[PDB]
């Protein structure tokens, strides 16, 4: 998948977590959201197609992949724990880290 | 000697996902696969040897292992949510992922001058 | 958010494995170590605060914390599987490796 269809995958579990009921739910989506954010860290946003990836910029943004990927681990081990409001609301807060990054790389 | 075991710990777990019964089995081997691939991104494979880690393409190897590590990652996603056989369809893609990089980067000196 | 923050993290999370009954208690603070570890590699520790972070020396700080992450994950499916002393020792180890970093990077 390209960066462009991560971020969607991202996007579209976010709203999975939201509505979910239990914890399996949770951890589901959290665990497509961190292989998504994995394959993310991979792929080469718009912003960044010409750049070297070796780049202060390109690592910048590799590094701000792998700060989503903690924070969804993060939320993981609170549902796993069984604090599933707890997690959603990691969930509902990283939703705007995720934005942060998206609206930065994108286009 | 690193990067070589954790191909071989990759291939050895793949084969345990063929063979598995039961989802805890599937997610068990994941964990291993997954622990093997970030450990390899950060090994030297022997095709590397004499990079700077700094390089392009020391950098696109280790990105190359965290594909592999997304693809773990989803397979174990697809185990947690009790879809066995998805996964272990999932497994078989990433056996060609794992092979091709590995022939990408293991050495090839019984290959030289044929 | 810190470097020292996410070793904070990794040393209260091993005092937790080490007093653990269960399985589901050795996952959940090795979960918390993983997203430690990950979190820390997005981060400058003291020692590189002076240093490029495109350097050699920056890549082997990441690297290093890569390496912690692999170990936390391989006690991880260790626990999955039911084999808490094993895990248990396994985190051992890795105390001895957050240690270690801590040492080095610590400190201008
Ligand atoms: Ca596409
Ligand atoms: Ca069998
Ligand atoms: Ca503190
Ligand atoms: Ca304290
Ligand atoms: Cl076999």
């Amino acid at each position: 998948q390209d960066w462009e269809d991560a971020m969607e995958t991202l996007n579209d579990n976010l709203k999975v977590i939201e509505k979910a009921d239990n914890a399996d739910q949770v951890i589901a989506a959290l665990l497509y959201m961190l292989a998504a954010a994995i394959a993310a860290a991979t792929a080469t946003p718009p912003k960044l197609e010409d750049k070297s990836p070796t780049s202060e910029e390109a690592l910048a943004f590799r590094l701000g992949m792998h700060e989503l990927a903690a924070l969804i681990t993060k939320a993981t081990a609170l549902a796993y724990q069984g604090l599933v409001k707890e997690a959603q609301a990691a969930a509902e807060q990283l939703k705007t880290t995720v934005n942060a990054h998206w609206q930065k790389y994108r286009s």
